């Protein structure tokens, strides 16, 4: 399949250089399986998601997306004109407030709502969840994002964006999660990308187009930006039989384009998201 004038990421996940503009991928685009959003929840009646997407659990007093960042996020893993996956399911656990900001506790409970919640959907080609947020370290936020791991999920969480090592920030310094950095549309680190030996894969992560509340489209930046194109990914990749929940991050990167970002430092992995598919 060819989406021609695709966004300029989901181009990249397909090609092997840059600055192309025509997404391929196999046709059966995740169908049968499921991603979880965990964020600020999702606005499931834009058009985009097509009867696809829902909530499934909130800790506020409206599961609605009143911030735009889940929403965005969402269509990344499986919009029909901006996801990567364009068949799967999509469900929303808003555990942020409609100021993008969190409790630890409250994050940490929706994870572990997760790894039992899909034993209540139908996933018969496996579970994904995309986690993109993060604070400071912390070993209880590690542990219950290595819980759902090994559950059978795979998990994808943002790197950060502090230009710094990730490894002073939770999630993203759980060394079994699947941790995701930030590049750009000339194959350069993002500016605001963290890295260091944690740090699994890069994704497409600067000026990236996507659906927003209110039944619209704009472009932001950010590793939150990154991570669902790689949880889509997972999920397209699952669909077609490629690999699995426990081992997608290691087949993702044992895949990858190798060394063809600029500004990556010494010690950290030169591996961008690829899908390998062949039209």
């Amino acid at each position: 399949a060819a989406q021609t004038n695709a966004p300029w990421g989901l181009a990249r996940i397909s090609s092997t250089s840059p600055g192309t503009s025509t997404y391929y991928y196999d046709e059966s685009a995740g169908q049968g399986s499921c991603v979880y959003v965990i964020d600020t929840g999702i606005e499931a009646s834009h058009p985009e998601f097509e009867g696809r997407a829902q909530m499934v659990k909130t800790y506020y007093y409206s599961s609605r997306d009143g911030n735009g960042h889940g929403t965005h996020c969402a269509g990344t893993v499986g919009s029909r004109t901006y996801g990567v996956a364009k068949k799967t399911q999509l469900f929303g656990v808003k555990v942020l407030d409609d100021n993008g900001s969190g409790q630890y506790s409250t994050i940490i409970a929706g994870m572990d709502f997760v790894a039992s919640d899909k034993n209540n959907r139908n996933c018969p080609k496996g579970v994904v969840a995309s986690l993109s947020l993060g604070g400071g370290y912390s070993s209880s936020v590690n542990s219950a994002a290595a819980r759902l791991q090994s559950s059978g999920v795979m998990v994808a969480v943002a790197a950060g964006n502090n230009n710094a090592d990730a490894r002073n920030y939770s999630p993203a310094s759980e060394p079994s999660v699947c941790t995701v950095g930030a590049s750009d549309r000339y194959d350069r680190r993002s500016s605001f990308s963290n890295y260091g030996s944690v740090l699994d894969i890069f994704g497409p992560g600067t000026s990236i187009l996507s659906t927003w509340i209110g039944g619209s489209t704009r472009s932001i930046s950010g590793t939150s930006m990154a991570t669902p194109h790689v949880a889509g990914l997972a999920a397209y990749l699952m669909t077609l039989g490629k690999t699995t929940a426990a081992s997608a991050c290691r087949y993702i990167a044992d895949t990858a384009n190798k060394g063809d970002l600029s500004n990556i430092p010494f010690g950290t992995v030169n591996l961008l998201a690829y899908n390998n598919y062949q039209a």
